[PDB]
């Protein structure tokens, strides 16, 4: 037999039995990625946290020429160090502040947009596609608002994402075409006097501030493209798969409909059980480091399997059950951990909370319109998502 291949399954509605078997018997295990490279797959909560909390397991170094790769780059190699570049430019605080969900009127905008999307689906009649006509447009509209760019520019930027977030063995020519075009768009935004709000409005001001005069225009444009793309793909994909998990749990759906104050705790559990990340998080060892029974050597690739940690019964007893009263509810790894913890975690929570609150009010009887096995799971992609999510109500 050949070496165990990753990823195990593109399905986002069930965890393969193999994960629990590996976690119990071999919580760090050698695997082969789609490029042919070997890697260490880490699948227990304890070892996943160890890797993510030790910066000697480096994100930046995964982009080095000649390294064992999980997948091909879809961005320039320096962009793998995006957050380090933002920090070096003195822009970290400003970027973080721009992407919080607490800007005046943002939550009301999210609620209004979700309600409008849902009203259009109700008018059109069942079946409705909750990914393409709800979750993704809601994510796109949210990120246009947060960036300060026109809502009407959302769809074309969104169209890049089915390629930008591919998990491919080989470089993708279309990724460069779209990247270069989206960079040109964001560079134009920085020069557009109408853009005075949100992240791009703030970056546009800082760009002309003497304390930032040697920050490159390339970096300012890259922040726009990367935060739009990572935010939209991550929130749209998470909400989509969370809606599946909610629909498949009518008792919980009814509880959250009846007691909406429990939605934040429900979203935290939906984050914990979420299978949206299709691959382990990659890191390259910069030293020889003991992880469990394995001495990982300098230059080797490690893959941190988020659902390995998040379904680990030693940390989350009865891991497959959504329980709203856990004592460690935010200790999951859905947003990562350590140096590269998601900078948009609060916005991602609020997007899902508001989307779910709106859906349960407008469509309390929501259910799948097709048997669950009929969902078509996107392959060779950095997220697990159904191509369509047909529902009735
Ligand atoms: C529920 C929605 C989201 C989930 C589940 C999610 C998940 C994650 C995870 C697991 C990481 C860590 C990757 C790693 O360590 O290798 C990450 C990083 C990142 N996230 Fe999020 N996220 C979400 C929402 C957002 C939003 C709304 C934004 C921005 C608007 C965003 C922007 C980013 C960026 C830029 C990084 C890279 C941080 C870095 O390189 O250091 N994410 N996200
Ligand atoms: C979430 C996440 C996430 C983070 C990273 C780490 C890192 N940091 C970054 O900011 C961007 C995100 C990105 C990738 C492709 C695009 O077209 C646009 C943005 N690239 C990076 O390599 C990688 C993949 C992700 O999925």
């Amino acid at each position: 037999t050949v070496l165990l291949e990753v990823p195990f399954s593109a399905r986002g509605d069930r965890i393969p039995d193999a994960v629990a078997e590996l976690r119990t018997r071999e919580p760090i295990r050698k695997v082969r990625t789609i490029t042919g490279a070997e890697a260490w797959l880490v699948s227990s909560y304890a070892l996943c946290t160890q890797v993510l909390e030790d910066r000697r397991f480096s994100m930046k170094e995964t982009a080095a020429a000649g390294a064992p790769r999980l997948n091909a780059l879809t961005v320039p190699p320096e962009v793998v160090n995006n957050m380090g570049n933002i920090a070096d430019a003195g822009l970290r605080k400003a970027v973080m502040k721009a992407i919080t969900p607490k800007a005046p009127g943002l939550e009301q905008f999210l609620r209004d947009t979700a309600n409008s999307l849902l009203d259009n689906l109700i008018t059109e009649g069942a079946p409705a596609d909750l990914r393409n006509d709800f979750a993704d447009p809601l994510a796109t509209a949210l990120h246009c608002k947060v960036l300060g760019i026109p809502q009407e520019d959302g769809p074309k930027l969104f169209r890049s994402l089915s390629i930008a977030f591919m998990s491919s063995a080989d470089p993708i020519p279309a990724a460069k075409i779209n990247w270069d075009r989206d960079i040109e768009y964001m560079a134009g935004i920085l020069e557009n006097p109408n853009i005075t709000t949100g992240l791009m409005g703030e970056l546009s001001r800082l760009r002309k501030d003497p304390a930032y005069s040697h920050v490159s225009d390339e970096l300012f444009a890259t922040i726009g493209v990367t935060f739009f793309g990572a935010g939209v793909i991550s929130t749209g994909s998470f909400l989509t798969t969370a809606l599946i998990s909610l629909i498949q749990r009518p008792q919980l759906r009814n509880l959250l409909h009846e007691k909406p104050e429990l939605i934040p705790a429900g979203v935290e559990e939906l984050l914990r059980i979420n299978l949206s990340f299709a691959d382990g998080l990659p890191r390259l060892a910069t030293a020889d480091i003991q992880v469990g029974d394995v001495l990982v050597r300098k230059g080797e690739l490690v893959l941190v399997l988020l659902e390995g940690a998040n379904f680990d019964p030693e940390h989350f007893p009865n891991p497959g059950s959504i329980e709203l009263d856990r004592p460690n509810p935010t200790s999951h790894l859905a947003f990562g951990r350590g140096q590269h913890f998601c900078p948009g975690s609060a916005l991602g929570r609020r997007h899902a909370q508001i989307g779910i609150e709106a859906l349960l009010k407008k469509m309390p009887g929501v259910d799948l319109a097709v048997p669950i096995d009929q969902l078509v799971w996107r392959t060779r992609f950095q997220r697990r998502i159904p191509e369509r999510l047909p529902v009735l109500w």
